[PDB]
C-alpha cells in the first residue's frame, strides 16, 4: 500500500507503480497523459521500513527513454520521499542525462524537481 | 556487453551489475569495500540501443540504503552515461535523499558526481 | 519594477535586492523574516538584456553563511530566472556547500529549489 | 587566505578573482584561454573566517553570460570549497540556467561539476 498506485505530476504525466515487499519499485511511465508509445519502463527502490517519526519514505526510480517505438538516447532518475495520508504526495528532484560526445559531456545533464499526488491536477 | 561487470569509484565503493537486453540494470552496491555489510540492491535502466555516433550510453540506477543489517532511511539515484574502450567508464551525477519531516525537507537531498571504472583506485 | 525590490519565499525568508544597471545584484538575505542576526550579504548577476519572446530573465546570486554574529562555514548559490508581470516570480535551483574534508567531501552539497514572489505566503 | 589569484580548469578556462576581507569575491571569467569577447564579470562570496580543522573554505560565485559583446541569456552559479596547500584547488558543483518560456522551463537548468587549480593541467 501507500506508494503502490497511480501518480500524477502537475503537468499531465503519469506513472503506475507497484511497490514490492523487499523494497522494489517497478512500473511504467506514461510521459504523455495516454498513448501506448509515451509509455516507458520504470524501476526503483524505496525504504521499505521507514522511520515512524513522521519522516517521509525515501525512494528513487529510473526511466530510460527508449521503448518499442522511440529512443531519446537518454534517461532520468528521480530521488525524493513519499508522504502518506491527507496530502499524499511524492516529492522529488531529478536528473536527466543524455548520451553525448566527450566534447559535450558538460552539457549532458538537466536537473529539476517534481511533485506527484494521487489526484490529477486541473 | 560492456556495462555488465564490476565497477569501482574513486572512494572504493563497488558495484556488480548486469545489463539486460530489455534495458534492465540489476546487481548490488557496496559503499564500504571489504565488507558485505554495505551490500545493497541496485536496480536500473540504460539505453539498450544507443546512438553509435560516438556518444555515451545513457543510464541511471537507484539504491535504497536498507538491507538486512542496517537502514539509512534514504536512497540514491545515479544519472549518467557509460563509455567503453580502453578508458571504459561510467560518469554520473547523483542525488541522495533522506526521509525527513516537512521541516527538514529542505535538507533532504545531497548532490554529487561519481566516476566508475573497471579498475580499482589507489 | 523588475528585479529590484523585496522578495519572499514560502518558508519565511526574504531578500531585498537592487538590480544594477550593467548587470549587478547586491543586497541582503534574511533567512528568518524579522530577525537581525540572520541577515547576510547577497551578491549576484542577471541578464540585463533578456530576450523579447516570453522567456525569463536569467539570474544567479550567492550567500556565504557568515555575518557578524554567526558563521556556518558554508555557502549557497541560487541559479534561476526572473518572470515579471501579474504573477511575477523568481524560480530557482540552489546548491549549498559546506566546508568538509577530503573524506567527507561527498556529503558536502545540498541541492534544492525555491520560488520567491513579490507577495508573502500565509 | 589564498583564494585570490588565477584559476584554471581542464577545458582551458580561467577566471581571475580577488577575495576581499569582507567575504567578497570579484573577478573575471574567460571560457577562452585568451579572448576579450570571452570575458564576463564574476562576483561571489566566500567564508572569510573558515575553520582550521582541515575543512575546505566554502564559497560560491555567479557569472551572467552577457558582456560588452555577447549575451547567452543565461548564468552559471558555482558552489564549492577552496582547498589550499600544495594541492591547492577549488572543487565545485555548478548550475547553468537559461531564460526559458514557462513551457521549456523544465529543461532550463544544466548541472555539473568542475575543479580549478592554481596550475594549468595536461
Amino acid at each position: 500500500a501507500g506508494i503502490t498506485g497511480t501518480w500524477y505530476n502537475q503537468l499531465g504525466s503519469t506513472f503506475i507503480v507497484t511497490a514490492g515487499a523487499d523494497g522494489a519499485l517497478t512500473g511504467t511511465y506514461e510521459s504523455a497523459v495516454g498513448n501506448a508509445e509515451s509509455r516507458y519502463v520504470l524501476t526503483g527502490r524505496y525504504d521499505s521500513a521507514p522511520a515512524t517519526d513522521g519522516s517521509g519514505t525515501a525512494l528513487g526510480w529510473t526511466v530510460a527513454w527508449k521503448n518499442n517505438y522511440r529512443n531519446a538516447h537518454s534517461a532520468t532518475t528521480w530521488s525524493g520521499q513519499y508522504v502518506g495520508g491527507a496530502e499524499a504526495r511524492i516529492n522529488t528532484q531529478w536528473l536527466l542525462t543524455s548520451g553525448t560526445t566527450e566534447a559535450n559531456a558538460w552539457k549532458s545533464t538537466l536537473v529539476g524537481h517534481d511533485t506527484f499526488t494521487k489526484v490529477k491536477p486541473s
